[PDB]
């Protein structure tokens, strides 16, 4: 008997996923994003990814997967995950290049680092794709493409959707690359 | 235009969650695990966690979250996440009787987790797994398996596995402060 709590949480999960999936704007973001990353690689850009906490892993998986597939007969690295307040932005200034992208992940919409990164990303002439949650905090509308998770509680429920997105993104990029 | 493909995947998720959720056994495994983990901290033990690819990430979030909460006025660390014999050597090097191994393998067939588990056993350690599909060569070796009844590409399993880790942290919470 914590059976309630458990079933509960998982319920919240199915809710949020359900809420996430009904809104068409969500489903579009995902598509344009997959498209934009993809174009970027073909034009030989890389994507810098970052996020805090639980979100940092999501940002690694993202880049490891992509670098896993596209390193072959291509220079540099396709994806790099910002190895962790100015910690993601100094890296952006360190290596970012016009035409590269910046995938910042913040469940809350409020992460100082990601906001500084985003700023340094605009300075470098880089496109910005964010993975957010709640009202999309202070980052709300700074991104070339926000994929926002209609959850208003703890990060949990947002992260979980984040990872599915990151997953589906990898697939969509693939079918874009083989094309 | 992948509008279908997307919805498709999101559905598969919703399904998998659905099917995971219905099974009562799943829910008791979750609960048994958080209790086992908790009691072990209570007895001064720690949990070692590990997993491959996308799953390593879960094993780090699991450990980081717990360590960040129970470090205070407790010696050592409550959780540590490991880095073929890469997980096992680690278990031989630090594992103490009464500690736990939380091995994660969306297939059930990772050689490193398999060997980790056997080191786990040699050290007198309890073992908890987060698997998917039929449970692979791992079927049966853990003291508590949380299987995710999915049979295709890891994506859908990992996605559950992380919810589970989240839920385990809450239960562990309630269990610590009672």
């Amino acid at each position: 008997m914590y059976q309630d709590l458990i079933r509960n949480e998982l319920n919240e999960a199915a809710e949020t996923l359900a809420n996430f999936l009904k809104d068409d704007a969500n489903i579009h973001a995902i598509q344009r994003a997959a498209v934009l990353l993809a174009d970027s690689f073909k034009a030989g850009g890389k994507v810098l990814s970052c996020g805090n906490g639980g979100s940092h892993c999501d940002a690694m998986h993202f880049a490891e997967e992509l670098t896993g597939r596209y390193r072959e007969n291509r220079p540099g690295y396709p994806a790099i995950a910002i190895s962790d307040n100015d910690i993601f932005s100094r890296y952006v200034e360190a290596v970012g290049r016009e035409g590269d992208v910046l995938l910042g992940i913040s469940t809350s919409g409020n992460s100082a680092n990601v906001i500084k990164a985003i700023a340094a990303a605009r300075e470098k002439g880089m496109k910005v794709i964010t993975l957010t949650g709640k009202d999309g905090g202070k980052m709300a509308g700074t991104a070339d493409i926000e994929i926002r998770v209609p959850h208003f509680g703890y990060a949990d429920r947002i992260q979980e959707i984040h990872i599915k997105v990151i997953h589906i993104l990898i697939q969509l990029i693939e079918k874009e690359m083989v094309k």
